[PDB]
């Protein structure tokens, strides 16, 4: 259903397939689905509801910015955006699309 890109640090670069529903970013494998080596990366960083309408907040270690924005609890996030938690700079795209190359940050 959807794919991120992350493009900082120690895993810029590299896609991954989102899994349907709770989804958890983490350096943490026992806490974290898609596990990030980063040492700025907390056990728990970033916690997603994914399923195939879209994805939305559910909690991060840190507030989320969208194209430089917070990023209310529960809110659907946009494809193809900004999205930064700290040094977590990411990504998604629809299965089928392509994802950018680059990330403009809006400090």
């Amino acid at each position: 259903s959807w794919v991120c890109r992350f493009y900082q640090g120690k895993h810029r670069g590299v896609e991954v397939e989102l899994p349907h529903g709770r989804c958890v970013f983490g350096s943490d494998p026992l806490q974290s689905d898609i596990v990030l080596s980063d040492s700025e990366i907390a056990p728990v960083h970033l916690v997603l509801m994914v399923d195939e309408e879209g994805i939305r907040l559910t909690d991060s270690a840190e507030p989320l910015l969208q194209e430089g924005l917070p990023v209310p609890l529960g809110t659907l996030l946009r494809a193809g955006s900004c999205l930064e938690v700290g040094f977590l700079l990411w990504t998604f795209v629809a299965v089928g699309q392509p994802l950018p190359e680059t990330l403009q940050v809006p400090t």
